[PDB]
């Protein structure tokens, strides 16, 4: 009867970031399955923490949850062959011709809210490899719902084996010594991080960046690293508006964790509230980590794509600085 966290309801598709911490290489991580997985990791936690005779079974939590780990990360492999022909596209679409000789002034007007015809080509199969890559998510979806269902079933199996000396007034040691252990370190390092500052800082560069793709687009319009840009500062506007997602939760979340954290240590509970108020600890927990570990992987990406857009810009500076209404070779 126990308000236990299910397998969502939604559309699958609709809840799966794609990272690039750096060049050649992108991930995914299906998020409800992240939280579901994480949910479960932490009640198994509670379970075997709350007497202090079972502390022992760790070994088998840390082994078992190793092994949903490994046996997760072997379906989503089963998507590489076809993550890495997309991985292919986008080198093309982000590197159109070398930006590497500095003693090469090379205007290539020669190659053909896009416009250039030859971008537009690499792009149009850029849709269906990114469409592939999502359909083999989604064609793996019940083999991911097994292992998600195998680390439910050993969690609540755990959690049935919690009792008390007394179920009037059971104990909180275990909700203690797993929040001290697990989580506190967790709440510190977001403590110490300015992630609004953050926010701001990508804000401005998305702002100014639009500026001088404004600019170049005026006088270009039609060249290939124009749509170049167009496509990186996209893809770094869906990155930010993500980060700003996953920030309000984890903003939200360390209030939350460290006040309901307060509300119960040191105090004793009927064992019916204790189970709620440890499946809904593990809610906070999951959701929180969830979140970080997201924000952490995206800035990474957001900055990965600005080192090369800066890169660009600085490749185009002689058009940058060109007088107003100044044009360089006009193409056709
Ligand atoms: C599960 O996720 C990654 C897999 O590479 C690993 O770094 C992490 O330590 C694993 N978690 C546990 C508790 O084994």
């Amino acid at each position: 009867q126990y308000h236990f966290k299910e397998l969502s309801n939604y559309n699958i598709a609709n809840s799966i970031d794609i990272l690039q911490e750096k060049e050649g290489h992108l991930d995914f991580v299906i998020i409800p399955h992240y939280t579901f997985l994480d949910y479960y990791k932490h009640l198994s936690y509670n379970s075997i923490y709350h007497k202090s005779s079972t502390y022992g079974k760790c070994i088998a939590v840390d082994a078992f949850i190793k092994k949903i780990n490994e046996t997760y990360d072997k379906v989503k492999s089963k998507c590489n062959d076809i993550k890495n022909d997309l991985i292919a596209t986008i080198k093309k679409l982000e590197h159109p011709y070398d930006i590497n000789n500095k003693n090469d002034d090379s205007y290539r007007y020669d190659i053909s809210d896009l416009m250039n015809r030859t971008f537009k080509k690499m792009m149009d199969e850029y849709n269906t490899k990114k469409k592939k890559l999502i359909k083999c998510i989604k064609n793996h979806e019940n083999d991911f719902n097994k292992i998600c269902m195998d680390m439910k079933n050993y969690g609540t199996n755990l959690f049935e084996q919690l009792s008390c000396y007394n179920n009037n007034f059971c104990n909180t040691n275990g909700i203690r010594y797993h929040y001290d252990e697990y989580i506190h370190k967790l709440i510190l390092s977001v403590k110490s991080k300015n992630l609004n500052k953050d926010l701001s800082d990508m804000t401005n560069i998305l702002q100014q960046s639009e500026l001088l793709l404004t600019n170049l687009n005026k006088k270009m319009g039609s060249y290939i690293y124009i749509d170049t840009i167009k496509f990186i500062h996209k893809e770094m506007k869906h990155i930010f508006n993500r980060i700003e997602y996953h920030t309000k939760i984890i903003n939200d979340k360390t209030k939350i964790i460290q006040d309901k954290i307060k509300l119960n240590i040191w105090r004793t509970f009927q064992k019916d509230e204790l189970l709620k108020r440890i499946l809904d600890m593990s809610n906070e927990y999951s959701l929180f980590i969830t979140s970080d570990h997201l924000r952490q992987m995206l800035y990474n990406t957001f900055y990965s794509k600005e080192k090369h857009l800066n890169n660009i810009f600085h490749h185009l500076i002689y058009v940058l600085q060109m007088k107003f209404n100044d044009v360089p070779i006009k193409m056709e």
